[PDB]
């Protein structure tokens, strides 16, 4: 049975105006800015952008990859697909 999201979890994350996007739940570094209440820091593969999202916009990667894990024209998407499949827990700084 599902637990709550934790850092390291792999997801497709949904933002308005963008397709469901390969992403992970990030850690917050010591001394780094904390997310709002009820939000997680999402790192987006490919773009390497960070946004703060709640669970309504987070789809677990394994369940969802057959639906959302196809190439897309958008900038950074295909790079993002390689990262989440090939090295999802790497430093992308």
């Amino acid at each position: 049975m599902p637990h709550a999201f934790k850092p390291g979890d792999l997801v497709f994350a949904k933002m308005k105006g963008y397709p469901h996007w390969p992403a992970r739940i990030d850690d917050i570094a010591d001394g780094a800015v904390k997310p709002p209440p009820n939000k997680y820091p999402i790192f987006f593969f490919g773009t390497h952008e960070t946004a703060f999202l709640g669970p309504k916009d987070l789809f677990p990667y394994d369940k969802s990859k057959d639906k959302y894990g196809k190439p897309n024209k958008r900038k950074g998407f295909n790079e993002g697909l390689w990262e989440i499949q090939n090295n999802p827990h790497a430093s992308y700084s």
